[PDB]
């Protein structure tokens, strides 16, 4: 039960340096952030996009090869959990609070507003540039990141941890050396800031919820709802026992609402316009694919490069910042799983999930604004959905459950994340303790909080902002584990058996 | 062996009562069509144009996958046919009378209109279209459904039906009970209304085509009467006749006219605009695949779905009705073969012939659009194509020749579905009674006429509402298919 | 070996015929060129652009199928060069000369006035278009006639040859016969006129720079002599001395000024905006292949003929040209390497350099056009490069450069062109005479000569209506070429490779 208190104390300091910059001086914070922003967009923009792209092309390259046929595990060994089982909890993988967030939003301001190099009220361009976002690009970096683990735990036995991937290139000595640490301390950061953004995006959507309730202001999302679902549930949690037993029974929450919810937007709204963008959504996301990969800031006449700092370079960074709690939680949930099933369920089952989702919610909201009925109202991305709610019968009461399905995916989330952040400071240990997990959340919590207050009105830029200054340093993380992870798999596997 | 006959009385109840009395009541019947058309483009038009290219891409899968090393049929089989006898059979089934009634509407239509999402006068978007909804989902539709018959009635042995083909899902309990039946039936009725639509329209261009000839005034309803009835006894006297040379005979005449008719438009057309449009069918086609996969009734904001059920919605529905006969016909000219090149000779030999056709006819219309000429005339679709004809030099004579085509793919698509049926009402039977395939090609002729006769002044407009409302339910058979096959197929005696 | 004077001689006089009609008979060399380039266009454009993208698939589909694994030597046989010398060795039987000339100018042109079917100032047509002649469409022709010679060669043994390619098709008696000959004789003619034609663009260049570097007041026609003059006796010092020491060194300044040309322009360039093209030209490159795959001249509602001509038509017939030396040349360093390997290296390494270097030259000269700047100029394509290199500090010396650059590529083109029909001029042999080597790169250099002083103020369009006339019979070599390659391949699986 050892802690890599060389690991700890950098990311921890970076963590309270934030917290303590973005409250008492959070002018000279919003204006670093607003800088440090242009600089990495603009100088590192070509890196996103170039290499968002490239871990798509990579990950289907190592499904179709003959790595594809390694299981990850001893050889002839049984999944520890069913096909359907296995499906069933990619669902907690899954990004259940910028699905909420952006399951209006994003494909109706891109209805309204149109996208670079196309007209507004392009339905096709709306929805498939919704699903560049959320369905391949994202679900290639988490699988790149969880194959890496995955292989280097169950088939090498190595070490739970994002530096033990990298033995191929750096070996032992690098793995625990100053190199080894400084890619852990990059994960525990880049896991903070990842998910600090969805923490902060569902505090922000809460309080807009909480309209009916009461009027909103800065301590109603501040004190109330960031201390409430981090102390009241996330740490009690936690504290009881490393398996509460609230988590499992708010993941089956998190499901149970999310599918009603869905399946009331569903029947009660347009059904059949909603049919109608599921083929709609896939054969356009299909048909300008690489029409979206290669969009730049060059690109509409070098006038897109506003946008993709506020839509695609910020989803970029996002996932890449969420890559390793994702990877480590498919990684956990894949042992014999062949590596080319372990692509496919990874890839297709959230890009599926993601398509029907966009469809119901972000389907509804282009049919109102098509018959005249607009949801927009104002026009902040934290209060579409509930208009779009209060818009159909029994809205009242399934806006009520919207913000209990957020306050779930809050403590949900949370807890996901504090885990794998305790495994990292416990030398990949399984069962992290009580406490470090506590201590993680919390951070957690306080720099999604503290990116709210800073940015006051515009609370959502800056949750943005620094969300992509965090997620600069991984980004070349993830591209050196596609050179460390074609050796690990070529070197081992290769000529256990067959070469030699 | 013994005739099915409770297969047979409630597939005939519904073409005989049901809709055959559509010459009784036409005011009545063209309602319901109309109203029940509406129904299915509206509440499942997602469902056709979702499956649709699911079935492109599950045909792509299998023979990319180790099941297309399978052979249809007893291992280490060759196949009874050669290669080029065996693609060469791949030009009959085929539309024949869908291929000349579309082959100069549809991509004039689109360039002279345009479609939803893009500016008229595109002839990559005129060509790539008209390519979408005849070369690669007809024909993963027919690939399907032919490969499931192949598979169950020569590697396995079953019967040749559409139920026994469902024994992996259903067992053979259910194929012999309500639900086999009830597959079997949907294949009947499905084939009768996909063949009704086909027969339909050869007798509306072979009423055009008479008019343009000189020969008649403008067709009435008598005169389309006349050529359905014609053409239906003809097809009678091949059949009543026994095991005649004649159906032979007019199968090949089917290909030297067909041929004849694109060389001397090629030759005598621009046939360098022509020959300039086969790199730009293809490569268009590959381009706007996806986007027009994508096309729902909400593209465009909300103004596709008019469209969609006159075009896309109608192929759709009629390729699926037209599945069990081209699936039965595929699977008995491809025994032996393995399934990797079953795929990929059923999907790209009739791609390119399909390709090449409409650049020839789809081309030809539009260069005369572009240089000041036009064969739009007053826009009616079956006149369109001697239209055509007449433009170019020799045109009176060729005329006639198309006439004469339509009429032999009338006798070739009626008999060869009428086959089909009779197998299907008799347990499988190959050898199927001549008496009960004369009944079922009767039937077909008589709803053909019916639509035609209901219609009046929209007599196309009835042929497609009526299509997509029969292609309905056997749209889900054909899904139900692909999980059969795969069933199936893992099951093999080589793997478990 | 001794010489093949059957094919040296209807080679030859077709090379002298041009000359003496182009040189004395201006007037009448012109109009035939644009009569039969208005000829070839029309009724054949189609097949240059319906074949261009079979190759490309054709070349894919046989690296990925049971051929992949095929060696190109004798079995259990590894290569002679590492991986990263065999692909240092790619960068030779580059353009070198059309990458300098269209670096600027292509891209440039696209985005001010179009493509058709697109509107201007389009930068991801622009930089996709530039992307398609220059990526995949040419190497992948490179790759079937490299690959067709490889298997002949070095896994049956046959003769270096390309008539020995058809053997397949033709038999052993037909590559000996009349077929055989003329393949051969084809294979030189297209070899002379798709060199020539880089040597014409290298001099008009070059004269051009002088210019612009006021070193003279303009490039006179005796102009363009001297500059041909002086750069095709060095050629020949070279091959006659025997000293190899010469062109090899003069090959390594060719990587190294180019990088060295390339560093500048991105580094004092829009470093970022250049950046940005690259998954800008790669990305809107895969969107928009099959759009650009079917472009004809019935798109844009039947007009855009005159564009393709121009364009698309002559870059095809331009790489149909050069296919019979870049065939030779990358057989001869991928002995040992498997049919994927050499298929993937061909297609990729050529298509990241093409990639990176019209991002630099293309992406800089929108950037300027963007900004208000313009290095268009009078329109000239042989001062674009220059106008762009002088538009940034340290442009005026690093002009010159670019100068010296060129005269090497003219230099190392001619040698490693005139090597190849040497050694196709007799029998196969892999080292011909050095004489021969020189009579086949002083040829070479008078048709450049010829064309740009027959055409005058039209001398870029004369070149290219003269190209796309010399490779149409070659367009059906290598399009026979893919039906001997499979036949010849299956052959080996008989033989299980
Ligand atoms: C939740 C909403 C719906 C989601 C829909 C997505 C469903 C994805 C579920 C995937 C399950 C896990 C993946 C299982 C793959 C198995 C990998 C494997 O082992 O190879 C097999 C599978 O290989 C394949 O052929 C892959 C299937 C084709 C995949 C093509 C998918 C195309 C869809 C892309 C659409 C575009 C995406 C848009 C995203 C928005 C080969 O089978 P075999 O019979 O040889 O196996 C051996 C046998 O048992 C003897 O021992
Ligand atoms: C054919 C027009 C229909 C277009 C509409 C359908 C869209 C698909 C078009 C592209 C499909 C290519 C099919 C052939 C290649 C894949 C099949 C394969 O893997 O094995 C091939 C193995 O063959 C090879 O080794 C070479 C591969 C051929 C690669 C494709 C050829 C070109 C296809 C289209 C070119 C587009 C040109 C216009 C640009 C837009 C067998 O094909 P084949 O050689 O029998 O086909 C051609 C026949 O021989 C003609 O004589
Ligand atoms: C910035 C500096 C300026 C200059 C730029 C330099 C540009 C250099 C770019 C380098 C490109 C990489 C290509 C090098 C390939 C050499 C090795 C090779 O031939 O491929 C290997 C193999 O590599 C692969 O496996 C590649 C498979 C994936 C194919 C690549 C897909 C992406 C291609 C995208 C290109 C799209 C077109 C864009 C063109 C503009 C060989 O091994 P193998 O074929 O025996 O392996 C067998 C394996 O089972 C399957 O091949
Ligand atoms: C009007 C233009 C004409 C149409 C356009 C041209 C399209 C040509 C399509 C022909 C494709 C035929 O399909 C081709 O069949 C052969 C055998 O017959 C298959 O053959 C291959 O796979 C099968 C099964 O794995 C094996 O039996 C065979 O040994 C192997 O070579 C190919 O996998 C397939 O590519």
């Amino acid at each position: 039960a050892s802690l890599n208190w060389s690991v700890i104390v950098p990311a921890l300091v970076i963590v309270l340096a934030t917290v303590v910059w973005g409250i008492g001086f959070k002018d000279s914070f919003t204006n670093f952030a607003s800088s440090a922003l242009s600089a990495v967009v603009d100088n590192l923009g070509w890196a996103f996009i170039l290499f968002g792209t490239v871990f798509v092309f990579f990950i289907v390259v190592i499904a179709a090869s003959k790595f594809g046929t390694i299981r990850l595990g001893r050889i002839d060994e049984a999944p520890e959990f069913r096909t359907v089982s296995w499906i069933s909890m990619m669902f907690a993988a899954g990004e259940g609070i910028g699905l909420m967030f952006y399951g209006t939003t994003e494909p109706l301001t891109f209805y309204r507003n149109g996208v670079p190099g196309h007209d507004e009220h392009n339905v096709g361009v709306a929805m498939s540039t919704t699903m560049f976002h959320w369905t391949l690009h994202p679900w290639a970096i988490y699988a790149i990141v969880g194959l890496a683990i995955a292989y280097s735990t169950f088939r090498v036995g190595r070490k739970q941890l994002l530096s033990s991937a990298f033995v191929p290139l750096i070996g032992e000595k690098g793995a625990e050396g100053w190199l080894g640490k400084l890619i852990d301390i990059l994960a525990i950061i880049a896991t903070v800031f990842g998910t600090a953004c969805s923490l902060g995006l569902g505090a922000l959507q809460i309080g807009a919820g909480l309209s009916a309730a009461n009027i909103i202001e800065d301590p109603s999302d501040w004190t109330i709802v960031g201390i409430v679902s981090v102390l009241t549930l996330a740490f009690i949690f936690s504290a009881i026992s490393g398996v509460g037993k609230g988590i499992q029974y708010l993941s089956n929450a998190n499901m149970v609402l999310a599918a009603l919810l869905a399946i009331f937007v569903f029947v009660v709204g347009p059904t059949v316009s909603i049919l109608n963008l599921l083929p709609g959504s896939i054969g356009n996301y299909l048909s300008n694919f690489f029409q979206m990969a290669g969009r730049t800031a060059m690109s509409a006449d070098g006038t897109a490069g506003e946008w993709l700092g506020s839509w695609t370079i910020f989803y970029w960074a996002w996932w890449i910042s969420w890559s390793p709690f994702v990877g480590m939680f498919l990684a956990r949930i894949s042992r014999g799983r062949s590596i080319r099933e372990f692509i496919l369920g990874v890839l297709l089952v959230p890009a599926g999930v993601s398509t029907v989702w966009f469809s119901i919610f972000g389907g509804t909201a282009i049919v109102f604004e098509q018959n005249g009925e607009s949801i927009w109202g104002d026009g902040a991305a934290e209060e579409q959905l509930f208009g779009l709610l209060h818009a159909l019968p029994g809205g009242q009461i399934m806006g009520i459950i919207a913000m209990i399905l957020l306050g779930t995916f809050f403590i949900t989330s949370a807890d996901s994340a504090s885990t794998v952040m305790g495994t990292m400071s416990q030398h990949g240990q399984l069962e992290a303790n009580k406490w470090v997990t506590a201590a993680w959340g919390v951070a957690t919590a306080a720099i999604g909080l503290t990116l709210l207050l800073s940015g006051g009105d515009n609370a959502l830029s800056n949750l943005q902002n620094v969300t992509i200054v965090a997620a600069t340093p991984f980004l070349f993380v993830v591209i050196g584990l596609m050179f460390a992870l074609v050796k690990d798999l070529s070197n081992d596997v290769i000529y256990l058996e067959y070469r030699e």
